[PDB]
């Protein structure tokens, strides 16, 4: 397991933030692409900002993120900044909703974030159940992240990794698992139950934040929205983000190729011309209701929903030629 160094970490800690950024950070379609030297500052920021300056031992923090940082690999899409991505928005949510949620939740939600994609391959769950691959065999389901949270647990045992070592052992055990759940969420085949579920308690009324499990379901839906948040940036990031996603599925479709197997469209570079069409389904069966949903419940996200619609709309703008 990749360690930073003792340059990356105490470099870390001498960085400040300009002013106009602290200002734009605030914004849901903030794009953190541009500015990446500053990204590990950006995160420190954040959680500074969220959870209080002395949250988290400034040192213990400097070593996780870079160390985070390190086990993220040089992936098309589920890289580094994609890390970064999640974590903004999770903070844009967590902003616009502060007091609905605790110290520590907020403080676990954003370090989940960040490490809810460590040590990604490029390949789905789908890919490694239907190959092996021991991963499949140690996690049945869900399943990349299991191996995220494994993988986040373990840099925290680092040697002067674990931030939440000065948390009681009560609040120590809470957050990973806030943590846990989290992550665990973020494997979008259980999105779909999970929104079903919130769209009924909340129709019907019966959603209570009070209820430790409907809480459990709105973290996991904030964890959807903020993985998925690339929908909801001005187009023109929308589509260049878009470009890196399916390099890492027609990759996929690339190795599965050359093992016998036929990948499905998605992952199949041969089907280019799909994706307009695939994406037009992916906003309309997935990340509308999504983001509708959430500005249900959470009144304050609704430019999320609102920049997705535009991005449908530019997608239904591809399909017919314009
Ligand atoms: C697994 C990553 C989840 C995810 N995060 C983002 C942020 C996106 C975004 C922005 N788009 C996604 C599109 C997908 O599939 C859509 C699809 C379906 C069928 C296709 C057939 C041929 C060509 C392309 C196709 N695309 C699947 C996952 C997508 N996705
Ligand atoms: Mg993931
Ligand atoms: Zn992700």
């Amino acid at each position: 397991m990749s360690i930073c160094t003792s340059e990356e970490w105490q470099g870390l800690m001498q960085f400040t933030l300009p002013v106009r950024l602290c200002k734009e950070i605030e914004l849901f379609h903030f794009d953190i692409g541009p500015f990446e030297n500053m990204w590990p500052g950006i995160f420190v920021y954040m959680v500074h900002r969220s959870c209080g300056t002395s949250c988290f031992e400034l040192e213990k923090l400097c070593r996780f993120i870079m160390s985070v940082k390190k086990n993220y690999r040089r992936v098309p899409y589920h890289n580094w900044k994609h890390a970064v991505t999640v974590a903004h928005c999770m903070y844009a949510i967590l902003q616009n909703n502060h007091t609905l949620f605790t110290d520590l939740e907020r403080k676990g939600l954003l370090i989940a974030c960040l490490c809810h994609d460590l040590d990604h391959r490029g390949f789905s769950n789908s890919y490694l159940q239907k190959f092996d691959h021991p991963l499949a065999a140690l996690y049945s389901t869900s399943t990349m992240e299991q191996h995220h949270f494994s993988q986040t647990v373990s840099i925290l045992q680092l040697e002067g990794h674990n931030i939440f070592s000065t948390l009681s052992s009560s609040e120590y055990e809470q957050v990973l698992e806030i943590i846990r759940k989290a992550i665990i969420a973020t494997d979008l085949a259980l999105y779909f139950g999970n929104r079903k579920q919130l769209e009924e308690m909340y129709q019907t009324g019966s959603l209570n934040l009070n209820n430790q499990s409907h809480r459990d379901r709105v973290i996991g839906l904030m964890m959807t929205a903020c993985d998925l948040c690339s929908v909801t940036k001005l187009w023109p990031v929308t589509k260049l983000t878009a470009n890196d996603i399916y390099a890492e599925f027609w990759a996929e479709g690339d190795e599965m190729k050359k093992l016998g197997i036929q990948p499905i469209p998605m992952m199949d570079r041969d089907k280019k011309d799909e994706v307009p069409q695939g994406q037009l389904g992916f906003y309309n069966a997935v990340a509308i209701p999504c983001y509708t949903t959430l500005t249900q419940i959470l009144p304050p996200t609704e430019p999320l929903l609102k920049a997705c619609r535009d991005n449908l709309s530019q997608w239904e703008k591809v399909i017919r030629g314009e």
